[PDB]
């Protein structure tokens, strides 16, 4: 839920680009790759 969280480049679920590991909002793109089990540290800057 909020694990340490540093800088990384995604794109939030309005279309937004920011630091991103695990806020709440599952972008369209992210969450296929979250909802897999996976962490943004695959997609990490």
């Amino acid at each position: 839920r909020q694990p340490r969280p540093a800088k990384y480049k995604f794109t939030d679920v309005n279309g937004e680009t920011k630091t991103w590991t695990g806020q709440g909002r599952t972008p369209k793109p992210i969450a296929q790759a979250l909802a897999e089990g996976k962490s943004l540290d695959d997609f990490l800057i």
